[PDB]
């Protein structure tokens, strides 16, 4: 897809229903991207906190990981403020006249959280285990977690053959993986790092792509109830 927003009532009634939502927003700066969230939104500005230092003086790179899609602009730094003996610096910049939503994906994305320990485990050709946290879940794929991959066998459309997805209570189902993407990301003591590694799956019988249907349906509905 592709779409470019201009009205300014579109664009704070966007920034606001992101801040109440408290989704996630990235930064691009040095060389790495920051990941974290909004903290104020007024008609003029957005504000965030980070304990990095930003180039300021010209229009830094921003990116809403909103469930509308991805969100695209750039902005100026406007004010900094520094205070804390834990430094946590405020940053205050303008509204971009100018955003762009993105959404290729005909499957929501399930994000797992704390009461789902779920895995996905292997072994590479060389003879070695991975064991990868599963960060969120579709019909058609997972994006993995790692700090410490194998960079080697994770080229792209490379393949993880006989894999497995530990999916706790639902159980064990085996299937191909195929490398799409991996990334690194940071969120921020705790200042954070790991590696994504973008997924699609290679169903190996069909009972597989219906059983992980099922599945994802399950976590949906769990999590309308429980909160
Ligand atoms: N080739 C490929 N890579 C994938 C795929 N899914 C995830 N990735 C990779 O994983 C990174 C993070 O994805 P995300 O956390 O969902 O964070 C994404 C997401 O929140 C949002 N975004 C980008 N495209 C889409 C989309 O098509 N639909 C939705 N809902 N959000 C998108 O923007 C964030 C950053 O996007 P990226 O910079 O590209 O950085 C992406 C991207 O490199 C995929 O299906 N194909
Ligand atoms: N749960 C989960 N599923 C994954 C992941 N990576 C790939 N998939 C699955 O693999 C399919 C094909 O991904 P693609 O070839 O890169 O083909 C994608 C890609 O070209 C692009 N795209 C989607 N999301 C992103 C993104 O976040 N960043 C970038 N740069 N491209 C994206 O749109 C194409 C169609 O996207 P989809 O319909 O979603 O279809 C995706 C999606 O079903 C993942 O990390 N997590």
């Amino acid at each position: 897809e592709g779409t470019i927003k201009t009205s300014k009532y579109e664009i704070i009634a966007i920034f606001r229903e992101e801040l109440r939502k408290r989704t996630e927003i990235e930064i691009f700066f040095n060389n790495t991207s920051i990941i974290t969230q909004l903290t104020r939104v007024d008609f003029a500005e957005f504000h965030i906190q980070t304990h990095r230092k930003i180039p300021s003086g010209h229009k830094i790179r921003f990116l809403l990981h909103s469930d509308s899609g991805k969100i695209e602009f750039n902005a100026a730094l406007t004010k900094h403020d520094n205070s804390g003996v834990d430094k946590g610096i405020r940053y205050a910049f303008s509204l971009p006249e100018c955003l762009q939503v993105v959404q290729r994906r005909r499957d929501p994305r399930f994000r797992l959280r704390a009461e789902h320990d779920f895995y996905c485990r292997g072994r590479h050709k060389n003879g070695e285990n991975y064991l990868f946290d599963i960060k969120d879940i579709s019909d058609g794929g997972c994006a993995l977690m790692t700090k410490t991959p194998n960079l080697k066998f994770l080229s792209h459309d490379a393949l993880l053959k006989n894999a497995v997805l530990m999916l706790a209570e639902y159980g064990e189902i085996t299937i191909d993986l195929v490398v799409k993407n991996v990334i690194v990301i940071t969120l921020d003591e705790e200042s954070e790092s790991y590696y994504q590694i973008s997924c699609q799956f290679k169903f190996r019988h069909l009972d597989d792509q219906r059983r992980i249907e099922k599945i994802l349906l399950d976590l949906i509905l769990e999590a309308k109830r429980k909160k």
